[PDB]
C-alpha cells in the first residue's frame, strides 16, 4: 500500500536594491522531510527544469514540479520542504547522502559548504516551509521563500566630511577576512547565526562590491585596505556586524585628520559608526 503525489513548488527569491544576477537560481536541492525529520523526497534541479524567473511588479520568482513524492496512504501527511539553491554540482548536489534534516550524522543541520560568494549570479539562497499533502484531493501551491545566505557589501569610497563630496583616490587594495564557510539551515536575517569558517580571498580584480558568509566570532575581523599615499592604511570591521541577507554600504568621512567610517544597512536605512 502506497500512494503518490506532485507537489507544486514556488520559489521566492524577492518580496529593488538586489540585481538580476543576485536573485538567479542556476540548480537547486529541494528535500522534503515528514514530521519525526526523515527525508522522504529530494530532487535536484538545473537551469532547463528551473524555468525563467517570472516577476509580477514587485514580486519574483521560480515555478517548480515535484514528481511522485511517495507516501503510504493514510488521509492527510503534514511534511516540510528545504530548498538549497545555487550549491548542487554537475549532476548532483552535496546534500544527496543527508538522511535527515537533525541529526548526529549526515544531516542538513550539521552539513557545512565551503564553496565561498563569488559569482552574483551563482549565489546560494535557502528557504523552509511547512505544508500538508491532501490525499485523493486537488492540489495547492506551496511557496519558499529564500533568504541569500550571503552579505553583500559595497566599499563606496572616501568623502569630504565638510561637504559631502567624493575624493580621488582612496583605492580599495584588499579585503581581509571574507568567510567561505557557512551552514545551511539558519534563516533569520537579522542575527548572525552562521559558525562555520574558512578563508575567503579577495580577488585579484579588487571589486568595490563584495560578498562573504556570516561570521558569529565577536573577535574576528573584516580589514579594508585603502590607499592613503605611499602605504595603503589597514581598517576594521567587526565582521559578525554583516548578517545574511543584508546589503551594505562602507563609507569614510576625510577631515584633514582621520577617517570616519560609517557602516549602512541599505534595506534597514540604518547607520552605524564610533
Amino acid at each position: 500500500d502506497e500512494l503518490s503525489f506532485d507537489m507544486s513548488l514556488v520559489l521566492l527569491t524577492g518580496d529593488t536594491y538586489a540585481t538580476t544576477e543576485e536573485l538567479t537560481i542556476q540548480n537547486c536541492h529541494v528535500a522534503v522531510f515528514d514530521k519525526d525529520g526523515k527525508r522522504i523526497y529530494f530532487k535536484n534541479f538545473y537551469s532547463k527544469d528551473l524555468g525563467e524567473m517570472k516577476t509580477i511588479g514587485n514580486l519574483s520568482g521560480y515555478e517548480l514540479q515535484l514528481e511522485g513524492v511517495r507516501t503510504f496512504g493514510k488521509e492527510d501527511k503534514k511534511v516540510s520542504v528545504l530548498v538549497v539553491a545555487n550549491a548542487n554540482n554537475a549532476n548532483n548536489s552535496p546534500f544527496d547522502n543527508l538522511t535527515t534534516y537533525d541529526g548526529v550524522d549526515n544531516s542538513y543541520t550539521a552539513k557545512t559548504i565551503a564553496k565561498g560568494p563569488v559569482t552574483a549570479s551563482l549565489l546560494v539562497k535557502i528557504g523552509k516551509s511547512e505544508t500538508t499533502l491532501k490525499y485523493n484531493q486537488d492540489n495547492a501551491p506551496v511557496t519558499v521563500s529564500l533568504i541569500q545566505l550571503s552579505a553583500k557589501i559595497e566599499y563606496t569610497g572616501v568623502y569630504k566630511k565638510e561637504n559631502g563630496e567624493l575624493l580621488e583616490g582612496f583605492s580599495l587594495t584588499k579585503v581581509a577576512g571574507l568567510n567561505a564557510s557557512s551552514k545551511i539551515t539558519i534563516f533569520n536575517t537579522s542575527a548572525v547565526e552562521n559558525g562555520a569558517f574558512s578563508d575567503l580571498a579577495y580577488p585579484t580584480t579588487k571589486p568595490v562590491t563584495f560578498y562573504t558568509y556570516e561570521i558569529s566570532d565577536a573577535f574576528k575581523e573584516v580589514i579594508l585596505s585603502v590607499q592613503s599615499g605611499v602605504e595603503p592604511k589597514e581598517y576594521p570591521f567587526p565582521a559578525n556586524k554583516f548578517i545574511k541577507g543584508n546589503y551594505y554600504r562602507i563609507k569614510g568621512l576625510k577631515s584633514s585628520t582621520e577617517i570616519e567610517w560609517v557602516l549602512e544597512n541599505v534595506e534597514d536605512k540604518e547607520v552605524t559608526l564610533d
